[PDB]
RNA sequence: ACAU
DNA sequence: CGATGT
C-alpha cells in the first residue's frame, strides 16, 4: 500500500547480462547515496542484486538501524530469505571474483543475525525503485 | 506468469 | 531482441 519512506533501497546495474555489474544503496527519501560497489568485471543480475541486499543488512547492521531495505528483485529477496544464491553463472577465472563475493555473503547470512525486513519494492504502482541507475 |  | 531467475 505506503512506501516506507524511512529505508534503505538497493539496485544493480550492469553492462550486459552476464557482464559487468555494480550496485549502489540509497536514502528511500532523500536519494542519498550511502555506498556503491566498485563494479565487479563479469557477474549475472541477479548475484548483483543479492550483493546488495546482503551489503545493506551489514550496512545498517554496523550501524545500529532497523530501517528495512527495499529490492525491486523477487529473486534476490527469495535468495536472502534462503541464504542462498542459486545462480546459474558457469564458475570459471573470469567469474571468481563474483562468486566469491556470493559466496562470501552466504557465508556472512549463515554466521549473522538481523531483524531487517527485506521489502519488495512494488513498481508497478511506486515507479522506479529510487536507487535506479537509469 | 511473475520479478528483473 | 538477448539473458537471469522463481
Ligand atoms: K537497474
Ligand atoms: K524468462
Ligand atoms: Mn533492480
Ligand atoms: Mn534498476
Amino acid at each position: 500500500e505506503e512506501i516506507i519512506w524511512e529505508s534503505l533501497s538497493v539496485d544493480v546495474g550492469s553492462q550486459g547480462n552476464p557482464g559487468i555489474v555494480e550496485y549502489k544503496g540509497v536514502d528511500t527519501k532523500t536519494g542519498e547515496v550511502l555506498f556503491e560497489r566498485e563494479p565487479i568485471p563479469i557477474g549475472t543480475n541477479n548475484m548483483g542484486e543479492f550483493l546488495a541486499i546482503v551489503h545493506g543488512l551489514r550496512y545498517l547492521k554496523e550501524r545500529n538501524s532497523r530501517k528495512p531495505i527495499y529490492s525491486d528483485s523477487q529473486t534476490a529477496i527469495k535468495w536472502v530469505k534462503d541464504k542462498k544464491a542459486k545462480s546459474t553463472l558457469v564458475r570459471n577465472e573470469e567469474t571468481a571474483l563474483i562468486w566469491k563475493l556470493v559466496d562470501e555473503a552466504e557465508e556472512w547470512l549463515n554466521t549473522h543475525t538481523y531483524e531487517t525486513p527485506i521489502l519488495k519494492w512494488q513498481t508497478d504502482k511506486w515507479g522506479e525503485i529510487k536507487a535506479d541507475y537509469g
